């Protein structure tokens, strides 16, 4: 049974986790572990993955709004300056 | 003459600002306030850009890290359970 990111969620479920209970302490408590160390860190990349995303698209919004500022300050300096008759 | 997100840095050069030294001072400097505002405000969206990439790519690398290892923790779970005879 190989694993990957892609069929991780459909192997690490409550059903799989449940079949483990069966084993004896010595070989249970090792494999549960480990069963729940994968799925804790799989699930704080996921939501480190969808913050990361929203930051971005955030942070994107706001950089639009910052270049279009800009670009309204230059607009406005090269029209006032056309207007004292400045040629460019 | 229009100013966009594309064209800013065409227009915005030091021959252009140049050019506005001729303009009396009531004139110049409100003018050349704003130019320089403009361009200000136009490379920090630019280093803001640059670095937005550069924290997000280098986020990723580590996120596929992560679930790497994650699905190392899984694969090790399952593969012990199976050692055990547990049938998944």
């Amino acid at each position: 049974m190989k694993i990957t990111s892609s069929n991780f969620a459909t192997i690490a479920t409550s059903e799989n986790f449940a079949k483990l209970s069966v084993l004896p302490k010595n070989h249970r408590e090792p494999i549960k572990g480990l069963f729940k160390s994968a799925v804790e860190q799989f699930s704080s990349a996921r939501d480190f993955f969808k913050n990361e995303n929203y930051s971005k698209e955030l942070a994107e919004k706001f950089n639009k709004e910052a270049v279009n500022e800009a670009v309204e300050k230059l607009q406005k300096a090269i029209d006032l300056a056309e207007k004292q008759g400045i040629q460019f």
